[PDB]
C-alpha cells in the first residue's frame, strides 16, 4: 500500500535494481547532476547516459542529515512498477485514471507527516539556502533548484477552483524563490487576477510525494482543462482521496503526506531577472535536451514558513531526462489514447510519447488494420494525436507487429515500411513549442517566428493492400528455459 | 592469439556474458533457431528478442556427438572483442585492414586440423543429411539449411582468382546441396563460366571459422573489386595470414583450420527447386525480417567429400537477425568509412550500419562540422554513402554529438535538429535491394520495378550558422564509480 514516498521507496527496494542508495559524498552544485547523469538520468541528456535505479544521496556535502533523491520516474518500467500495471498498460491505465478522478480530502494535522518539523520564516536566523540543499544540474545554472516543486494554488475568487502544478524554483534569497509560468499556464490565472487587484497568491510548495501524484498532476488542456484541480487523477491511480493539511503559515492547504513542504505567496508586482545572482545567462535544462535561458522577469515566492518530516527527503529530478519522459509522457499518451478511441473506437492499438521528445515531442502511434475501411485511418489518427497534444511535432505510425518502445523496431518500420516519396506528409508553419530550437525562421522560411514548426507524419503501416506479403518471419513458439534456466 | 573459431570461443569465455553452453536436448528442425529467437538472435527478428551469449547446443537430437553453435557473431560488442579492439571504431578498423590485406599461404594437411577426419560420399552409407546437423530457422523452410557456408571458388580459365563468399545452401540430398548465387555475385561469374564450357565448378564449403573470415569476407565491389580474394581481409585482421589446405577429393583449396568442409562441384545444366521436398513456397528468413520465397531453379553442389576435425561444432545462425548486422554491416561501415575518408579527410567521425537495416539498408553517418566551407559537406557524404554501397535505402547524418549507436539518440536528433520541409532529400527510382518488399510498384507509382527504391537523406545536423544555439546542456565531468562501484 503506497501513499507516500517512504512507501513508494520501500516497494522498489523489493525490486532489485530499481533503488540503490551511496554514504559517498556528494556535492548538490552540479556534482550530484553529474553523477547520475551515468547512472539513471536518460531521456534526451548528452551521452553517456542510462536509466537506472532511483538514486539516493544520503551525505550531502555542507548538509548533514539531509538526502537527496533523484530518479524516482526516471524510467517507464518503475513507474509502472510503483503504480501497479504493466508499462505497456501506462496509456490505457493512466487514461482511465484522468476520465474517473477522484476529489482530495483534508484532514487534521496530528495525521499530517509533513508538519512533524516547523521552521517559521519570522525567525532571524532562518535561511531557505542553509536549510535544504536544492540542487544545480549544469554549472551554468541560474542557481539552485527545485525541481520537482508541486505548487498548489487556487483562484482567489473562487477558493472552489485548485491547480497544482510543477514549476522549476530557483532559490534566490534567504526567503525568495523565483518562479517561471510559461503563457497561459492555469496557476498564471489565478496569480494574475490576484496581481490586477494588488494582492499576494498564497501557495505551498510539495516537495517528496507519491509518484502517483507527481504522474496525475502533468495533464494539460483539453484533457485537464481550467478548472480541473489535477489532484484526484492520483486519486484515480491509488483508489484513494490524497490527503491534504491545512498551511501552517499561510490561507492554503499542503499535502499532508508530503516530505516537505515550502509555504508562501507570489507577491504582486514584484518581479527578478532568473539568473541575477549567477550572469550565467541561463535558466536549467530544458526537456529537449538544451539549456534554457534565463528568464528576465519572473515573480516571487516569499517564504512564510518550511515544514518538513523527520529526516526529510529532498526529491528532485537531474536531466530533466527520463524523468520528465514519464511525467509529461504518460498525460500525453492518455490523451492521446483517449481522443482516438473516442473517434475511431478499436483502431489504435497504443501510444507511446517517445523518450527523444522528452514525452511532448515525438509521438508513436500503433495502429491494427482489421479490415478495407481501415485504410485511411492511419493518417486520420496522425491528425487526431496533432489535433489532441498541440505541442507535438512527429508522428511515427506502425502495425501491431513493431514494438513502439523499440527505438530499433520503430527504425525498422522506417526502412522497410515506409517510401520516402509515397509515406511522409509535412505540414508547414503549425504552432509547436517554444523549446525546441529548430523552430526558428532562421532553420526555416516556411516558419513565422519561434516556436512555430514543421510537422511531419512518417506512416510506416503497411498499406492495406500489401500485408500478407508483409509478415514478420516466424519462429516456433518455444519455451526457452530448460536451454538456458539461469537467463530466466 | 585468434586463428578459428575454437581460440575465438575461448577468448569469449574469459568475458562472460559471451558464451554459454547447454546439454538439453533440442531439435535442430525449428526447435533450435526458436529457442535462440528468445536468447541471442537479435536484429530485425520478430519480437520478443534480444542480443545475448553466443550459445552452443551439445545435444542435437538425431545426430548424437554432434555440437551446433549460434550467434558467434551476434552482438557488436562481442564482434569487437573478437577483432580486439572497442566497438566504436570498427568501421576504422576494419576500414584499413581490406586497404591493406595480407595474401593466404598454403599449407600441407599435416596443419589443416579441419581434415583430421574425411568422409567421401561415393561410400555406399556416406548421407549428408544424416552426418551433419543443417538446421532450419522457420517451420515453413525449404529445407534444411546451412546458413554460414563460406564458399570458396576460383576463376576456371585463372586459378589465382579466388572469390570466397557466403551463399545459403539447402540439404537436398544424400550428396546434393542447392545454392543460391544472387545475380553479379563474384563467384558466379566463375559458376556461369564453367557451365559454359559444359565443366562443373570445384568449390569448399568452410564453417567453423575465424570470425575475422566471416566478416572479412562480407564486402562488396567497389571495395572489393572482381578479382580481390577477400581473405586477405581476414589477414590485416589478424596480421596472420589465413591457411589455405589443398582438398581430399576436388581441386580446389578448402580453409586449413576450418571446422568441418564440404568439397563439392557445381554442375553444369542442372537445375532444382529449392523447395521441392517440401512445397512451403519459402525459402527461409532474410536479413530484412521477412520470409524469402523459394527459388524454383538452383544450381546444384554435388558433394564429393566431407572433412571434419574431431568433435566438430557445427557454425550456423538464427534469424538471421544481428548475426548478419555484423557480418553485412561492418563492412559496410568500413567501405563507407574508407570511401568518405578518402573525398573529405578528417569530416567523418563514425558510421553505423544500423541493425535496423539489418547493417545493409539504413546508414547513420556522424560528420563534424569544423569551419564554414563544411556546411554542404553533410550532404555530400551521404552521397558518397550512397555511391559506395548501392545497397543502402536510406541515410542518417547526425553531428559528433549524437550517440550514433543510441537509436534513442537517434530519433531526438530526427526530432530537435530536423524540419521536415528543410531537412529531407528524396531520390525516386534508384536502384536498391530486392528483398526490401516496399521496393516494389505496388508501394509507389515512382517505382518501375521490383528491388527499386526511393532513397532518402535525413540530414539531422545542425546548420552551422546556428551550431552555438544546439548545444547540449553540459553535466559536469566526474567519475561516477564512488557513488556505485557495483554498477561500474
Ligand atoms: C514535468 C515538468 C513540467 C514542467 C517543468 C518541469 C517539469 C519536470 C521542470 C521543473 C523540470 C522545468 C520546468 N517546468 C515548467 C513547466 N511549466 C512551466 O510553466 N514552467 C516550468 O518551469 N512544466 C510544464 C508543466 O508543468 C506542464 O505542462 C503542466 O501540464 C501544466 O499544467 P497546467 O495546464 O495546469 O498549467
Ligand atoms: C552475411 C550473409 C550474406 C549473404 C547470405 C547470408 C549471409 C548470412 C545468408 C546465408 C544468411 C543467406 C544469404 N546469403 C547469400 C548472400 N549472397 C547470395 O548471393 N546468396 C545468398 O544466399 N549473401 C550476401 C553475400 O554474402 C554478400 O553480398 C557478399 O558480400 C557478396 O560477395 P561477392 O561480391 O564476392 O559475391
Ligand atoms: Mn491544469
Ligand atoms: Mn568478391
Ligand atoms: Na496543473
Ligand atoms: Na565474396
Amino acid at each position: 500500500p503506497i501513499n507516500d514516498l517512504r512507501s513508494a521507496i520501500a516497494l522498489l527496494q523489493r525490486h532489485p535494481g530499481h533503488y540503490i542508495e551511496t554514504d559517498h559524498p556528494v556535492d548538490p552544485n552540479a556534482e550530484l547532476a553529474g553523477v547520475y547523469r551515468h547512472i539513471g538520468a536518460g531521456g534526451t541528456v548528452k551521452r553517456p547516459t542510462r536509466t537506472g535505479p532511483a538514486m539516493m544521496f544520503n551525505s550531502v556535502k555542507g548538509y548533514p542529515g539531509s538526502r537527496i533523491l533523484v530518479g524516482m520516474h526516471a524510467s517507464r518500467e518503475r513507474a509502472a512498477l510503483l503504480l501497479g500495471c504493466v508499462p505497456s498498460k501506462l496509456a490505457q491505465h493512466v487514461g482511465q485514471a484522468v476520465k474517473n478522478p477522484v476529489a482530495p480530502v483534508v484532514v487534521p494535522a496530528s495525521q499530517a507527516p509533513c508538519q512533524e518539523q516547523v521552521f517559521y520564516a519570522d525567525d532571524p536566523d532562518f535561511d531557505l539556502r542553509k536549510l535544504l540543499p536544492a540542487p544545480t544540474n549544469t554549472p551554468i545554472d541560474a542557481g539552485p533548484f527545485f525541481c520537482l516543486g508541486l505548487v498548489l494554488a487556487s483562484d482567489p475568487e473562487d477558493t472552489s477552483l485548485t491547480d497544482v502544478t510543477i514549476h522549476r524554483l530557483c532559490v534566490q534569497e534567504r526567503d525568495e524563490l523565483s518562479m517561471f509560468l510559461a503563457a497561459g499556464r492555469h496557476i498564471e490565472v489565478f496569480r494574475k487576477k490576484a496581481e490586477a487587484a494588488g494582492k499576494p497568491l498564497p501557495v505551498t510548495i510539495n516537495m517528496g510525494l507519491d509518484p502517483a501524484i507527481y504522474i496525475g498532476a502533468c495533464f494539460e488542456a483539453p484533457t485537464t482543462p481550467f478548472g480541473y484541480n489535477e489532484l484526484g487523477v492520483a486519486g484515480a491511480l491509488r483508489q484513494q482521496p490524497v490527503e491534504l493539511v491545512q498551511g501552517v503559515a499561510v490561507k492554503e492547504k499542503a499535502i499532508a503526506r508530503a516530505e516537505i513542504i515550502i509555504e508562501g505567496e507570489l507577491l504582486p508586482g514584484v518581479r527578478v531577472r532568473e539568473d541575477q545572482h549567477t550572469n550565467t545567462g541561463h535558466a536549467m535544462p530544458e526537456f529537449p535536451g538544451y539549456c534554457g535561458e534565463a528568464n528576465p522577469s519572473l515573480p516571487v515566492i516569499k517564504v512564510k514558513a518550511v515544514t518538513m518530516r523527520n529526516h526529510a527527503i529532498l526529491q528532485t529530478l537531474v536531466g530533466p531526462g527520463e524523468e520528465h519522459t514519464t511525467l509529461a509522457g504518460l498525460p500525453t499518451e492518455a490523451s492521446i489514447r483517449n481522443a482516438v478511441e473516442e473517434a475511431i473506437p478499436g483502431f489504435l492499438q497504443n501510444v507511446y510519447a517517445h523518450t527523444a521528445g522528452g514525452g511532448k515531442f515525438l509521438g508513436i502511434l500503433q495502429v491494427k488494420k482489421r479490415q478495407p475501411s481501415d485504410e485511411g485511418r492511419q493518417g486520420q489518427a496522425a491528425l487526431i494525436a496533432l489535433a489532441t497534444y498541440s505541442e507535438l511535432k512527429n508522428i511515427i505510425l506502425v502495425d501491431e507487429d513493431v514494438d513502439i518502445f523499440d527505438s530499433d523496431d520503430i527504425l525498422w518500420a522506417m526502412t522497410t515500411r515506409m517510401q520516402g516519396d509515397v509515406s511522409i506528409t509535412t505540414l508547414p508553419g503549425i504552432r509547436g513549442h517554444q523549446l525546441d530550437p529548430s523552430q526558428s525562421p532562421d532553420y526555416s522560411t516556411s516558419i513565422r517566428g519561434n516556436g512555430i514548426s514543421c510537422k511531419t507524419i512518417f506512416d510506416c503501416t503497411v498499406p492495406w493492400a500489401l500485408k500478407a506479403r508483409f509478415e514478420r518471419a516466424p519462429f516456433m513458439e518455444v519455451d526457452p528455459t530448460p536451454w538456458a534456466p539461469e537467463l530466466f
